[PDB]
């Protein structure tokens, strides 16, 4: 349709383009402080949760008994070529599998999906929201494909959280992605 | 879309940052010898250019609006819940080469979404959209009195050319007329 394009571009321009080139330096800072806790597959990329249903939690953090908050990435004052950085909120979680920590992961939501959710809650549909969300995703995927540094430092985790039933597990989904990486 | 942008910008951002702001201003002033003082120094000022010209790097880029420092973080909110981290910059406003104020300033970031939409192969509509986004946001803030206490919208139109418009004077104009 229309808004997906704008959402993808602004989310790149105003966020991903800004945070991705400084991420590894901040992972390094985090690992120096926290005895290499950010180690193992899936631990050194920004994983962006992209629920096509657009269910981003209000408070933006992952809320899930099997995805346990541990810590946030520290900040880097100055970027690689001497330009001052803004500040970024990035959270590191441990993924549980049967009560046992199975991985550590920098996880967050693709925040603009909230905008799509809001649009579908005004008196002036959900299937349109889904199509918009998909288009938002593939447009973002195309953009990242054009910058090879970015694609190295982040992965999109695209799924659909059903509105009811107990079939879907986000933690297993995140594990599924990391373990299948090649 | 304006409606959706207003609600998400509130829900996902303003609602989150405003209740913790005075505590961080306090933190900033204990560290920096009360530098954040004077009218217009203790509210979040949100630049809202209807033209939607938000700078790519999100910060204010202007010889008369000089970056000084960023607000520190507060780990835990008032009722014991862990806070996220926020980027908030403090500038000094110059008037004739003389500091005339200090101000926490930032752009209403979603306006970039409106700008991008108007750059697709598939502006007056953008302007209308921006206005609506603004008043929707204004109505929302009207319902939460704490929020309206801790932030002000600075709504203007930056012309695409000519030298008639000054952002620093505009911000001063707002603060002095409060």
């Amino acid at each position: 349709l229309n808004v997906a394009h704008g959402l993808a571009w602004s989310y790149y321009i105003g966020y991903l383009r800004l945070i991705l080139p400084g991420l590894q330096a901040r992972i390094r800072m985090f690992n120096q402080l926290h005895n290499n806790m950010l180690s193992g597959a899936g631990s050194r990329r920004l994983y962006i949760l992209f629920p096509l249903d657009c269910g981003v939690p209000d408070n933006l953090s992952v809320v899930d008994p099997n995805i346990r908050f541990r810590d946030m990435l520290p900040q880097q004052n100055i970027d690689r070529a001497g330009i001052k950085n803004r500040v970024y909120s990035n959270s590191v979680y441990e993924i549980l599998e049967n009560g046992q920590p199975a991985g550590v992961c920098i996880l967050e939501y693709a925040t603009p999906l909230q905008t799509l959710f809001a649009m579908s809650q005004d008196a002036k549909s959900r299937e349109d929201r889904l199509e918009q969300a998909k288009l938002f995703c593939r447009t973002l995927e195309e953009i990242l494909e054009d910058v090879p540094e970015s694609r190295n430092n982040c992965r999109l985790i695209v799924y659909q959280e059903p509105t009811d039933g107990n079939s879907f597990s986000l933690s297993q989904e995140v594990l599924r992605h990391i373990r299948q990486e090649e």
